[PDB]
């Protein structure tokens, strides 16, 4: 189970059961346990009311690829198969089941979310024959119980050549928000005359089925498909139509020239790797993290990925600074172009963080805790975080300014990034208050540390502020622009404090209080205002035993990791690397929860921090504050033969790291 | 687990467990494994197009009991208890879970639908202390996916003497036909000054909760009550107002006059009961058999049950033959005011009924293969018995008089009984076709054995109409009218043919086919059209063994059963007795399946064949042609040394039979 490409399970367990994704950066497809059925589909940029937060969420979609298969009238289930496997081909996305049925046949299914195709699906069923049978095929769009108001449609679209026989339903979400659509089709290898029958059965009020026989001969293989599109109205102002279209498209573009394209675009992905000789385990670890992040994002869009990507409802799949800090950093070094599309969804809301900034009485742009379609905020009005919880603006000047320091796309930043900057450094002279002894303060927030609620000065906070007022002023040079001088002397004036013992404090009220994650060790890493290698580890020291193992989560583990790193003491930072996410798993794919021991994967904010203790502290990799990415020393676990990452900066540097 | 009265379960597993019900013939109420909770809550007389079938059907509602229970902020789990249990009081219709939560208390939760208020709940909670503790306590009202744009509400009611703080939640079935309300209360024994403030929260779109803290020195017992109203715009054109009204009333009425009441209605129904000597589990499932009967009816009413009553949402909710033929002759004889709700359900729909006989061609009322609100057809559009399984107006006719000949009512025969079957006999003598020899055929039926589609003179079809003409031409005598003398023509030359060995042929194309279920021995109990001793063993002989293992449900063994213990042949009549149910039992609680080896509990038409088998059968009870009830020659099972039945008739007679 030490495949570096390929995650195999076994006898998929129900009982102890957590699916693996595939995605296209637009759908995701969440495995069942169960054969030829997927647990749970998700679309991006579709938010409606719906359960958790009284906030929009994403909606459980149409489980489009559910498929009924029969031999000689028996129904294929979990109980009547042999030697029944899973495997998530991480090369090229495929999710794979393969079983044996008696003494009648082996099936296999791949599926995919298809990589150049960010509304289109395919599944590919192939059948090898021991003895004569006839196949029952059956494909259900059931609506979910999220959607209503849904209609059932079915028709044959033909000409001289073709009878694609469509399946189609449209239904809304809760509030009648969003119309979503869907489309699915069977391509067949045997051509218009040969091809089954398609029947269509409209049996219940939230299901329809279209359906087949085949006679199959025994020592034969037989292969068909089922294309699907699944669209909204957030998509495409039309999507009943346009799903059809795109079935229709797809079904003649046909599956080699589909498949063509996926694997295309998926090798072009994995030209940025990281190879790890001397631990197989470790190895197919960050492979995993790799695919994920490379799953749940998408290049020339202006997607951002939520907590949990496309994994499932994770947070409402709303929009964090767990993209800016967590999952932004290691994409902008190994793929600028996925990072351009993250900062793209903030520079496309900015207008939406301006009216908020305007409602909660400041200047500039404030951007949200919690982002969905709007660019408003979006947080559960339970939760103070969203009223409270400010650095998310300085996360987001952070990335925009990394964004130009990696790539020197002066045209971007004066188009986007500077925008960002100045409104971003214009909340901050507005958030700031001047105290007697002429130092800035900001009062009154929710820290980094989210159990310090309506506290001062808060360490994390009052950096972010800092960067962003030094970064909007470096970007203003850039452009040939005066900064207001203001934004200087109130960076320089922020208050950072320190205990009487010589640590960071937290925030004005802290003393040795549990912390829920990282907040003072990330004045080092990332913001790098703490360079001084006796204070970084004295911060280490004091508060790396404050994070409780329960209910706390995979955003401080990896920058303990790194740190150690930089500070060249291997065995520490591979304590806390393996610490970062190896409690944190769940069966049989080796998943990733949010906590320690959790069950709510996929945590792609946890693999994004893991990924920068991989490329940044055991491959030493550095954004240059004067531009680039460059290399500082570090040191590998004693186990790691080598440490090679490819595809590095606007350069697509290789660097290999050896003890 | 052979209490006479209770049904236990000790250490519920949620991998293979099937709830019990408590119902009032209004609200059903299905148990959780998990403690404080409910699965599944259904209301009848509430039907929305859902899921199954495209029809009608039964809506899950609210889980209106769902509590969640912290002691000391620790949220009390399956996991986390220890010495649960679960118990079902068939006496009282009490269902009572009970643990031990570490050292700090002993909980006991009972709740009950309560038998006089058929829109009213209550639940009480029972802490017993072995150490301090502090408990948070929650009421939970969630949504469920099945209904749509819900809004929740909270407010206190209060005078000088009360504070009544209500929960409530109205929201819509899936097309916006029937609105449902809900509203909760807490009741105290302390009283308005030191009763806990009540919290409410809002935090989802879909959920929102009240809670308390109480503080509970060790050695005391904290007991409180969650009353809670269900009903919806099917039962009251105000169901918002009327919730709180009646959840105001409950609660100002208390706890005390409640149960009072509750347990006042529990004996009365328990005056008619089976009692067995000598098989203590015979004893335990007739008494459940009795329980679940008495739980899904209700006197003084037009209520009738489904298949499964208001154990969930089995055949949408819809009324069928099921009640006529099989739930209605043992209520009939041991509660004759339920078997008159069961028939008034019919009267009120005889309009829907002639509506129907007149879009199909026919005269009179032809009634539905699937009935629910309106008394139109609701069987779902692919199953042909809805167009074809034309006998449910013969079973119908049937019950009719057979409530006139028990009760010897002539004022309901004149104004409800004579109505049906005037009505029903007019559509038989439109049904039937005269051939060349003059017999009268029914062609082109679905047969009670329904795996026979689209054939011609169904056995049970033909006895069903013979009997409707002959019951609707004696009730015209009673009433001093001249029923058509044409009735009576076509009863006595309907076709009922036999086979070369002189075996009742089923259908004009019947030779040897397995059928689904009893249809030429439902000739000889219960139309009793078949008398002759060794007539009826002949088609016992022949048709036995045509009902195969699997997929057929429990409407077959109880009547061989009747009909072996009416032959005198105790070891048939106990081996067929046996079969009709114990094949088909769910744990932990022996509820009762569909079919055998099944998992749709609980079907209460068979529980209504088993009871017949006892009470027809081993008790030898007959509805005399003449009127009242007779005694036939029976045995008893080898193992029974007494049957013991009470309440029997209008003149509430007890039988006792021994060997
Ligand atoms: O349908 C898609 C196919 O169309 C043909 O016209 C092209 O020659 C193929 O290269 C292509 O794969
Ligand atoms: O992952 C979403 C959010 O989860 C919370 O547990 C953390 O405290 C936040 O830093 C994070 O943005
Ligand atoms: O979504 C509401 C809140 O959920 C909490 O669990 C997280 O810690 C916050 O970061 C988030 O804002
Ligand atoms: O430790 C986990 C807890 O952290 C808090 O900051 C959040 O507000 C809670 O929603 C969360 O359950
Ligand atoms: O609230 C209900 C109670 O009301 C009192 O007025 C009566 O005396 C009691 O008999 C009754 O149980
Ligand atoms: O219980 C509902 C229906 O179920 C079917 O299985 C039986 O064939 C019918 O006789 C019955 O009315
Ligand atoms: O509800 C539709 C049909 O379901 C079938 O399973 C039953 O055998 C029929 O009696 C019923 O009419
Ligand atoms: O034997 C069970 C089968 O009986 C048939 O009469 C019904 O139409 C089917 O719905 C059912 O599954």
């Amino acid at each position: 189970h030490q495949d570096p490409w390929k995650l195999s399970a076994d006898k998929p367990d129900s009982n102890n059961y957590y699916g693996e994704t595939v995605a296209n950066g637009m759908i995701g497809i969440i495995s069942s346990p169960e054969p030829l059925k997927v647990k749970e589909v998700v679309l991006a940029g579709t938010y409606d009311i719906y359960k958790r937060g009284r906030v929009s969420s994403f909606i459980p979609n149409y489980n489009l690829l559910n498929m009924k298969l029969a031999f000689n009238g028996e129904s294929v289930q979990t109980y009547n198969i042999n030697n029944y496997k899973q495997e998530l081909d991480m090369r090229n996305g495929a999710f794979t089941g393969s079983f044996q049925f008696k003494d009648l046949a082996t099936v296999t299914y791949s599926y995919y979310a298809l990589r150049h195709l960010p509304h289109c699906i395919m599944m590919v069923v192939n059948i090898n024959t021991q003895k004569d049978t006839e196949i029952n095929v059956e494909n259900l769009l059931e609506t979910p119980s999220s959607l209503n108001n849904q209609q059932n449609y079915f028709q044959n679209i033909t000409n001289t050549h073709v009878n694609i026989p469509l399946l189609t339903s449209v239904a809304f979400t809760p509030t009648g928000r969003s119309k979503i659509a869907v489309s699915n089709t069977f391509l067949f290898d045997e051509g218009k005359k040969l091809q089954p029958e398609i029947l269509h059965r409209m049996n219940d009020a939230d299901m329809h089925a279209m359906s087949f026989d085949k006679k199959i001969k025994a020592g034969k293989t037989y292969s068909f498909a089922l294309i699907g599109s699944l669209i909204s109205s957030d998509h495409i102002n039309d999507p009943y139509n346009e799903a059809e279209r795109l079935t229709i498209y797809a079904a003649l573009e046909g599956k080699s020239r589909l498949l063509n394209r996926h694997m295309q675009e998926w090798n072009s992905l994995w030209q940025s790797d990281i190879q790890v000789e001397g631990d197989p385990q470790a190895q197919q670890d960050i492979r995993s993290m790799l695919y994920h992040l490379y799953s749940f994002t998408r290049k020339s869009t202006s997607l951002s990925p939520s907590p949990m990507g496309l994994s499932g409802l994770g947070y409402n799949g709303h929009v964090f600074w767990d993209t800016e800090i967590w999952m932004f950093p290691p994409m902008l070094l190994l793929h600028p172009e996925i990072a351009k599309s993250m900062i793209e969804y903030r520079y496309q809301r900015l207008d939406a963080a301006r009216k908020k900034a305007a409602i909660y009485g400041y200047d500039g742009a404030m951007f949200p805790w919690e982002s969905a379609d709007s660019g408003a905020e979006e947080t559960p009005v339970n939760a103070l975080t969203g009223a409270f919880e400010h650095h998310v603006t300085g996360d987001v000047a952070i990335a925009a300014w990394q964004y130009y320091l990696v790539t020197g796309d002066k045209e971007w930043l004066k188009e986007k990034g500077w925008p960002i900057l100045k409104a971003t450094a214009e909340f901050w002279a507005s958030r700031v208050e001047k105290n007697d002894k002429g130092e800035y303060e900001i009062k009154n927030v929710v820290a980094a540390d989210e159990w310090a609620e309506n506290i001062d000065n808060n360490a994390y906070t009052n950096g972010t502020a800092i960067r962003n007022l030094q970064y909007a002023s470096k970007c203003a040079t850039v452009l040939g622009v005066i900064a207001p001088k203001e934004w200087t002397l109130i960076a320089d004036k922020i208050l950072i404090s320190k205990m009487s013992n010589g640590v960071t404090r937290e925030h004005d009220s802290y003393t040795d209080q549990n912390i829920k994650q990282a907040d003072a060790n990330l004045l080092a890493y990332p913001l790098k205002l703490i360079t001084d290698k006796e204070q970084i580890e004295r911060d280490l020291k004091y508060y790396q035993t404050k994070i409780p193992q329960s209910d706390t989560p995979a955003m401080t583990q990896a920058i303990f990791s790194l740190l150690y790193s930089r500070l060249e003491d291997s065995d520490q930072a591979y304590h806390w690397f393996k610490d970062a996410y190896q409690p944190n798993l769940n069966p049989p794919f080796r998943v990733i929860s949010e906590c320690k021991g959790g069950t709510n994967p996929y945590f792609s904010t946890g693999a994004g921090g893991v990924l920068q203790a991989v490329i940044m502290g055991f491959g030493g990799l550095d954004i240059d504050a004067a531009g680039g990415i460059k290399q500082v020393k570090s040191v590998l676990p004693k186990n790691w033969k080598k440490l090679t990452i490819t595809g590095i900066g606007i350069e697509k540097k290789t660097f290999v790291l050896t003890h």
